[PDB]
């Protein structure tokens, strides 16, 4: 049994991809304990993809999908089928590993009995940003979702525990094109007790309607208030209403009100938010950051005018 | 027949009333021409309160009511019924009078014919705070309530004429728990003419919900206004009504609630007793209000909670 | 002999001061025999005090007395445009000035450049009612185009009509409300014509300051809409929205009553004059709403949902 399975997606990353194989291949962890699974989800770059794995032939897992799934949800969950490690770390087939992350991440997670193992993120150029104050305390061991910022941090470039996922059947959805990773890891977070956070190095280089996101919304408030370890009720709402708090300052088209989207659009689009909202519970709202409640307030009534207004006032 | 009465209700005051009633036995006016009545609402501190009282026995009048009422109110009433004084004084069990509070304000009265004497008040201490733009213009024969803030100084604690009273029949309500002061004092200037101000000295030492039976009060303010038999002319009503629209918007109870954290269900039904309260107030009287909470108080006629959040945010 | 210039005047209870701007109409660099005044007085009642003005400069000028008074301008300026076979009209009103070269040079300028409309620089004399700027701050323009030259901020019609344009296309003046018909009347003009011209060289016509349920209003504005949206000259669709998204910026910035929202109007009155308002924005493509200058964004919005309240707001917030 390996100790750690690198699972990565490609799509037609091109030459570039040398530079991301090579930092999972040259790690300090013992080449025998991990592996590299390649899933290729149908790269149409006259070739130039494949070639570049194939250069890595006999070093790397590798299986090529029969279409071009659109979505990183697909190929990272056949994956995770491949995978009969004890740990499992995504990586996007842009980014970079640090030479020490498998073996410092995996000896921090056994050292802890860690089922989440989260290491500093490091950022390359201008563009998508990382999270930061997870990572403001030092090394965690046993890490708390609140006090340790772990909701701003909900992406899957991070170390798992395979038997978690095994047992409770997790699986990315493919509804959304958006926040899957998200529900992924809330998913991970709400049937799980121990989460580490290392920070010695930047182990992860980041290299830079509303029908179906609002559905993907809908079930990460369904995984927090159906949680087996989380499971007194105001505890559900505080972590519901933090979440709510994350999706207010960093959700997808959060500024849509003043937007230049086209008028029906706006209302389709707050009106699926609405919906989402109004399923949870009124007592999470006392839990989101009181500078959001005007607005929190106008996307409980459904009002498009008060979005805007508040909006302007933020 | 007495110069003035002063109406004093106690409740578990404990060893710190005899300040108070030294500061009322200690007057410039001649002892023989005013009185102390002292009404205990049914104190039930180890007998301290009772026993502080007993120290004053035969220089002040007494009454024990049977059980707590919980307000200002009754033992407020059953002192009235117990004067027979030309005018009286409300004080509360923790102030204190300056020695030259009855005299003065007493004299003024007299020679100004007034109805009501508002004597300056001082203030000890954080806690409730006390009028001040009332007494910026020094003393006052003939006040006007706009002119001189008067709707920004509604407690009892003044010296009012008892004639006034006795034959428009004022008592006290017993409906709500707050306000009800408010509503004596409004129900007195809307039945009287001659108001005065008297500022030489701090004559009165401050010391330091649904809304279902708030808002009630606060429609009999409304309703007092709209029936003044002093005030008859239907556009100075709009007046009145917009100023004391203007100071229940700057010092009402729960002013900030809709950016409060109160419980949702609880703002609703608060603006909607709110509500329903203003939109018994002609829309007439909403020109006469303070522009600035012309958007506040609109939102608060619509019933929408939204708003009224939004106005607080740009006031 | 066509004249080159018909200047059309209603008056009414104007007296002694008429004198003035007669006197500023027969004083031009303009020969007198290529251009005609025709005043048209709405029945003056000022113990005749404006008729005896009038009869000092009989045959200077041509002269109608209206039997009733109408109440506006839009019925004298109708009898003046039925008396003019000139090729160019100018309306000038009863209280303003011509400068001597207004006739002349303006239409040198629109022969010269082949205008349906020439605009003379306005200025101004006392505190009161001001004059459009942004329009004459490119100096001479010999075709100007209505966004860029700011044609819609400049809706009088204190200007030179070419008169072919509104007798083939029928424009006439309406009667409808007291207000805003002068706009229509330019609008109707600008949608149906191409060439327009800006002369700047001197103050041509100076504006002479002395010291509602909004039904009849919206009807005009109304109107205003459906010139753009119907003209033969800006065909294209995404241009009318353009125009219209202009015309609804001048509104919010310049319109009758544009603050009512946080006025001391009556309750039930600002709900009518915002439900007049509402509907007639309604019948206006959402599409136009993208070219509205966008500090508007939010009360135009409000005042498409008819909503009182958040109109108040965004005037708050503007
Ligand atoms: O108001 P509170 O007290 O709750 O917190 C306010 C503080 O200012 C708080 O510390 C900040 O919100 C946190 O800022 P940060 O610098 O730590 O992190 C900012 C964001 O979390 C970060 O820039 C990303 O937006 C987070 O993205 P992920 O959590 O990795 O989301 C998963 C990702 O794959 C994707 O689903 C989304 O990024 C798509 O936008
Ligand atoms: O020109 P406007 O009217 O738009 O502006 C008003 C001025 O700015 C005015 O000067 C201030 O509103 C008032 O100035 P102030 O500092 O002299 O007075 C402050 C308050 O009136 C005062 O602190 C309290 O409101 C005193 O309340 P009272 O009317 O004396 O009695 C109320 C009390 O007994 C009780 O009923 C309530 O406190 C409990 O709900
Ligand atoms: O369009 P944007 O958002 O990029 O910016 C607009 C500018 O900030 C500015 O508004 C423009 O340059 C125009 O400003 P202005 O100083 O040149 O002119 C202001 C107005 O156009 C002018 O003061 C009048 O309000 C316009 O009236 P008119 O169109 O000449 O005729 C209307 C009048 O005869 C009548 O219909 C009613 O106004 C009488 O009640
Ligand atoms: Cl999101
Ligand atoms: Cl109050
Ligand atoms: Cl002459
Ligand atoms: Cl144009
Ligand atoms: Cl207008
Ligand atoms: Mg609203």
């Amino acid at each position: 049994m390996k100790k750690v399975s690198v699972i990565m997606p490609t799509f037609n990353n091109g030459e570039k991809l040398h530079r991301t194989i090579s930092s999972v291949l040259n790690q300090t962890m013992k080449s025998t304990d991990y592996e590299l699974i390649i899933i290729d989800d149908h790269s149409n770059d006259n070739g130039e993809t494949l070639n570049v794995i194939k250069k890595y032939k006999g070093l790397v897992r590798f299986k090529q999908l029969k279409k071009n799934s659109g979505n990183a949800s697909v190929p990272r969950n056949t994956g995770l089928k491949m995978s009969k490690a004890e740990y499992v770390f995504f990586l996007d087939s842009d980014d970079l590993l640090h030479e020490r992350a498998l073996e410092d991440l995996y000896n921090y997670g056994k050292e802890n009995n860690s089922d989440l193992i989260i290491g500093k993120y490091g950022v390359e150029g201008k563009g998508r940003s990382v999270p930061k104050a997870i990572f403001e305390k030092g090394n965690v061991a046993k890490a708390d979702i609140i006090d340790n910022s772990i909701f701003y941090a909900l992406s899957v470039l991070k170390m798992f525990k395979k038997s978690v996922i095994d047992k409770n059947k997790i699986k990315f959805k493919t509804f959304s094109k958006t926040a899957e990773d998200q529900l992924f890891t809330i998913e991970f977070l709400m049937n799980s007790k121990n989460y580490s956070i290392k920070t010695d190095y930047e182990y992860y280089i980041v290299v830079n309607t509303g029908n179906q996101y609002f559905a993907t919304i809908n079930e990460i408030y369904k995984a927090i208030y159906k949680s087996p370890i989380y499971k007194n009720q105001e505890k559900r709402h505080q972590l519901a209403g933090k979440y709510t708090t994350r999706l207010l300052r960093h959700g997808q088209k959060k500024n849509f009100a003043n937007s230049k989207m086209k008028y029906e659009d706006k209302i389709e689009w707050l009106n699926n938010f609405s919906k989402t909202i109004n399923k949870v519970p009124r007592d999470s709202d006392k839990y989101v950051t009181q500078i959001f409640n005007l607005k929190l307030e106008a996307i409980r009534q459904n009002d498009l005018l008060a979005v805007m207004i508040a909006d302007k006032l933020l």
